[PDB]
């Protein structure tokens, strides 16, 4: 029951695809935890958050003018098209798009190969290839030998690449029109996968990662699954930054978040040291008040529950966005008030927070009581993006 066990075993709890970071590295942390040189010891650990941390993800996507790559960016940065920020959608150079909240993530927009006159080669040099994390290549119906030569060459230089066929919801659409019920709009993706899958087959492409979605239904069709393994594919270390980046289309992939920023919290909190005082006996410094509030942003944008959030979704929606808030509680934890009485309000949750969980660690050993809150307001805040998952599905 000592402490350096108790550190690592905290990330043991979760499962191996959800780890912060190598379960290796955490050892070496509880290696040098035992040691006791705390000087080292907080410098591994601040170490291993600064690696999470400064994590930049560069995504390539390529495909020709009008596959949706514009759309796709989007999507996945959570904008609508006509936002500022957004990529312009509608018929060069590579224009790089940040996302809005995590800045570490950036996707790229490339000039399809088809619109220049370089073999796939000379292409991927002039869109400066080794800048990238991997290469998304879009098509809005069948794959052209440009796109698959490519996807060929990227191969050949060692680095992942991601088929990606848009606008499948048109295709039902239009094929489904006026039909019986009993027409098969499963079928019709079915069929589209293994037919692109035998064609890549046939032109060299051993293993060729195909995904079907729509930019206009994100938690539908391949999304979800194109997400899980572009996580999955990444170096662990560099999982957390894109994770809580992605659109908070599932109970899963908002839980998933949690974990993550579960196990962020807890180097955090060791990187700080922990102490023998216990959380709830005092009020907090002004610094760990202010800190509270910046987290409670991140965190409600992370889960898609922030002001910009909810104007966005209840814009047209019967409920307007005082409506949708009152469904909530985060919004109103820092509504305007005196400093004693967000104090009286923080120093309330910490007990309710430790009488239902415990104190996380061995008797008489304590994170600092702001990480405490942390962890309740990630509760809260996740129970939030739940609650408004579901009433978005009932609208949209
Ligand atoms: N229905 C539907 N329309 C889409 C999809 N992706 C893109 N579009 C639309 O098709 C057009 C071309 O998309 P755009 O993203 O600008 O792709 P780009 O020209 O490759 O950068 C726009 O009018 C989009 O709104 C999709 O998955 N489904
Ligand atoms: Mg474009």
């Amino acid at each position: 029951n000592d402490l350096p066990s108790s550190f690592t075993g905290y990330f043991k709890k979760f499962n191996t695809g959800r780890k912060i970071i190598s379960q290796e590295i955490l050892n070496l942390i509880e290696l040098r935890m035992r040691a006791g040189n705390i000087q080292l010891t907080n410098s591994a650990i601040s170490d291993a958050l600064k690696e999470i941390d400064s994590s930049v993800l560069n995504v390539a996507v390529t495909g020709e003018t009008g596959s949706g790559k514009s759309s796709f960016i989007n999507t996945l940065r959570g904008i609508g098209n006509e936002e500022e920020g957004a990529a312009k959608t509608g018929v060069m150079e590579r224009h790089p798009y940040k996302h809005p909240n995590i800045p570490n993530v950036v996707f790229w927009d490339l000039p399809g190969i088809g619109s220049t006159n370089f073999p796939p080669d000379t292409y991927l040099e002039k869109m400066k290839f080794y800048e990238y994390d991997f290469f998304i290549i879009i098509s809005a119906t069948r794959f052209k030998k440009n796109d698959i030569d490519i996807a060929k060459a990227i191969s050949m230089m060692k680095k992942e690449f991601y088929f990606v066929r848009t606008k499948v919801d048109s295709d039902i659409t239009n094929e489904a029109d006026g039909e019986p019920q009993t027409f098969d709009k499963e079928k019709v993706l079915q069929d589209i996968r293994l037919n692109c899958v035998n064609t890549f087959r046939e032109n060299g492409i051993a293993e060729p990662p195909i995904f079907l979605l729509s930019n206009k239904n994100v938690c539908h069709y391949d999304f979800p699954v194109l997400m899980d393994k572009l996580i999955s594919d990444l170096p662990i270390y560099k999982r957390h930054n894109f994770m809580v980046s992605l659109p908070n289309i599932t109970d899963s992939v908002i839980e998933k978040k949690r974990q993550f920023l579960k196990q962020r919290i807890w180097l955090e909190g060791f990187a700080a040291d922990l102490v023998n005082i216990i959380p709830s006996l005092t009020f907090l410094l002004d610094s760990d008040l202010e800190t509270l509030k910046k987290s409670m942003k991140f965190y409600r944008t992370v889960f898609g529950v922030d002001e910009t959030s909810l104007q966005r979704l209840a814009r047209d929606w019967e409920i307007e966005v005082d409506q949708v808030e009152a469904m909530i509680k985060s919004p109103a934890v820092f509504k305007p008030t005196d400093e004693e009485t967000i104090q009286e309000r923080l120093s309330r949750y910490i007990q309710e927070f430790c009488l239902a969980n415990g104190y996380l660690l061995p008797k008489n050993s304590f994170l600092k009581e702001i990480f405490y809150l942390k962890y309740y307001f990630l509760d809260m805040v996740t129970e939030d993006a739940k609650t408004l998952l579901k009433e978005i599905c009932l609208r949209n």
